[PDB]
């Protein structure tokens, strides 16, 4: 009933800026490390544990019990949603039967030494999906998460790495966790999941330790880990996973096309031809040439790539990322105070069967619902905003979701995104006229993007 | 029978040289420019006219009896090869029905003031393909042509400027040419033709002149130009283009991909994670933001984009533009010592209804068939060998034609292609045995690829 993870959950409820919940929350996650220290100098670098010290940190967040209710009441199916995997005798094998996971089939796996792993836990729990939806807001990227159980004296999969920054919660009983860094090189901070590992690939774990119920285990992507059930107690964990694909190399993957493109349309330097005879000196067939053009050319390629920088535009980019980053996004979880305050909770009257709101003024306060559900971006000379608020918990579910936002309403919509969460007064918005005022803000506030300092009607 | 065309292709087929063929033939097509000075200075630059005072000088390269009987003798179609257009009232207009383009029509058309524009001259004349396959080789970039036929006190076209670089051959009759330098910075060496534009959209020409017969006229991607029969003389104009996107933009188009894809998986800094916040001061709403993690956000962003030169592949995208431009040329036209010396010319002999006859051996003499015919590129884990001696006359008619290269055959291969025009034993090819020798060269020579010193038979 009462544990710091509801304890933690009731104070957000009271912190009016969805920012600073985000902030808490992360705070809370690896208290009593500081986020300062662990951003600094722990984050993409470092394994580490911390060392609870109360078994009841977690409680409320996902349990065995939610799992088996879970199976018996929704449609989870094997493959999709949910896996059976054993590791035995070095080789890892996958049991999913095909079809819907009931909980007979499902635990008589788990009887048989089978691992299971649920795959979307925030689809079906709503305490993970409120835990995941205020995290991603400041990570700037997705927050996933994957629940395992695995039965005693067993182990569930191959050694391996992931390709997304992984902090373990330990929920449920003890586990044996080797984690090891990074082999080689190529495969510090790597791009995509490792292969199946054998103990043979493996030299000596950099940590090693017995996770116990509120413990946290946090460590980069690229770092091979590997995990066991020891005599008598079953293990259950969640990982929560993000930072997939969020590296500067994405980030110039996308930018490069368009500085390309910007250069040869504004600068006649790019259009100019290549010369006549380049062919007798670059190549494969010419990997020898001594001939002086080819160091000629091999150095204006470099040199072309690097003035490339210039014309990269870098906000727009900025920009398809922040909505690409609102299309993941988990919808948003609203406070008491949020829900009351918006579209959400404004009550309708009912009288002898038939219903009975009220417009919003120049003298109504507003502001957004919350800081992290819409993106103003610019895209082919029109200006749209997109938002989280319609999203699915099924990760890409819906398809992106945003309305136009008029020219003469941008510098209104710049200040609303800007000032959160500080109220505006309808009529304090910097619109060409007072229609347009009321138009954007009863338009964002019909949309659900939208709250008022005092409800717009009462029971 | 004996025009100066006619003169420097006989002079042609004597240079052993494809190479020299090449320099040789520009050299005759714009005397007495130097090329040198040309490439140096006015290429890509400027509008140049030469003045021939010689009406002879494009003698049987093409002429209006030509076209008649290629639309009598060959499969020509409205829209694929010829357009009857004209300019009138101030507006283009396309006359084609669909189908075959018949003389009868196609003088009709042309009676009534239409311009007949043919789309591919070299799949129908061996003099226009010979021309243009032996000019393709000292462009590096595909040379085609239009031929335009205008009736007297006509205009055929709207005025435009085109995505190449235009050479004009005065061929019959006179024109009245007005040439324009690039209106604004954008149209400099445009990517992509225009749109048609209007006289109002025009400015002064840079250059306006009647050609005749002989003269030359060039000018770069991004000139507007048109052109109009003043009274009673038709006009009968090649004009030979190069330089469709060839330029260095295009070659960092394709390698900048590649190039951080080769960054990301080599080196960790590409690996490293965008700063969780990032959001909020980037992005177009941001533009004016003091923050000065901005500053650093973008100084990280050149760093990286200058150290991406280290792991582009330029010698990959060389081969791949290497290989388009082998799979874009046309196919060769050989000399009749190339024809005789190689598998085209080696004759049968025939006994009783059956054919009857040698091996090439250690001590045979061999070079390439020409210099631009063929290409090694490395693709996935393996070697090919592309060429051109399958190409059609038809633009990409044939996909891409190629022979696999197997590695312990590469560095013979690599010699053979940089040593052309001089002879090589097949005994001295840097192959790892004999039987490699004599396989590398048999396949070569069988597929039209290779000439021998004295003919096999
Ligand atoms: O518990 C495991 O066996 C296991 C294996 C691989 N990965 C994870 C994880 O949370 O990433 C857990
Ligand atoms: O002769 C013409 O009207 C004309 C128009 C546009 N282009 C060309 C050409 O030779 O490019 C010629
Ligand atoms: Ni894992
Ligand atoms: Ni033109």
């Amino acid at each position: 009933w009462d544990s710091p993870l509801r304890r933690v959950l009731a104070e957000l409820n009271r912190i009016p800026s969805s920012r600073r919940r985000a902030a808490r929350l992360f705070e809370w996650l690896i208290a009593p490390m500081p986020p300062d220290h662990f951003y600094r100098r722990l984050w993409e670098r470092e394994a580490v544990l911390v060392r609870r010290q109360d078994h009841t940190y977690y409680q409320g967040l996902f349990s065995t019990a939610d799992l088996d209710s879970m199976l018996r009441n929704e449609e989870v199916q094997f493959g999709q949603h949910l896996d059976a995997a054993r590791y035995i005798n070095g080789r890892r094998e996958t049991l999913n039967p095909p079809g819907r996971a009931l909980p007979a089939a499902a635990w008589s796996l788990y009887q048989a030494g089978c691992s299971l792993r649920l795959l979307c836990p925030q689809a079906f729990s709503t305490t993970v999906w409120q835990f995941l939806a205020v995290l991603q807001e400041q990570f700037g990227s997705m927050a996933g998460s994957n629940v395992y159980l695995t039965p005693p004296n067993s182990q569930g999969f191959a050694p391996h790495y992931d390709d997304i920054e992984a902090f373990v919660l330990q929920l449920e009983g003890r586990k044996l966790w080797r984690v090891y860094r990074p082999r080689a090189p190529t495969e510090e901070l790597a791009l995509t999941s490792s292969p199946n590992f054998s103990q043979d690939d493996l030299g000596e774990p950099v940590l090693q330790t017995v996770l116990e119920p509120g413990d946290l285990l946090y460590f980069p992507r690229g770092f091979i880990h590997q995990a066991e059930c020891q005599d008598g107690v079953h293990s259950l964990h969640l990982t929560l996973s993000t930072y997939q694909r969020n590296t500067w190399g994405d980030f110039l993957e996308a930018i490069l096309p368009l500085a390309v493109q910007a250069a040869m349309e504004e600068n006649v330097e790019f259009r100019r031809g290549l010369p006549r005879d380049f062919m007798d000196y670059m190549g494969a067939q010419h990997s020898d040439s001594k001939d002086p053009r080819r160091t000629a050319f091999m150095e204006k390629v470099r040199v072309l790539v690097a003035r490339l920088g210039h014309f990269a535009p870098v906000d727009a980019v900025a920009d398809q990322r922040a909505k690409d980053f609102i299309h993941d996004s988990l919808p948003p979880v609203l406070t008491d105070r949020e829900r009351a305050l918006s579209v959400y909770g404004l009550p309708i009257r009912w009288e002898a069967g038939e219903p009975v709101g009220a417009q919003l003024t120049t003298e109504t306060e507003v502001h957004m619902l919350q800081d992290g559900i819409a993106r103003l971006v610019g895209e082919g000379g029109h200006l749209f905003l997109y938002y989280t608020v319609e999203n699915s918990r099924v990760y890409h579910l819906e398809e992106p979701k945003c309305l136009e936002i008029y020219p003469q309403q941008a510098d209104a919509m710049e200040l609303l995104l800007g000032s959160y969460p500080e109220f505006v007064r309808v009529g304090d918005l910097p619109c060409d006229s007072v229609e347009d005022q009321l138009s954007l803000a009863t338009t964002l506030y019909d949309k659900g993007l939208l709250l008022t300092k005092m409800p717009l009607a009462l029971n």
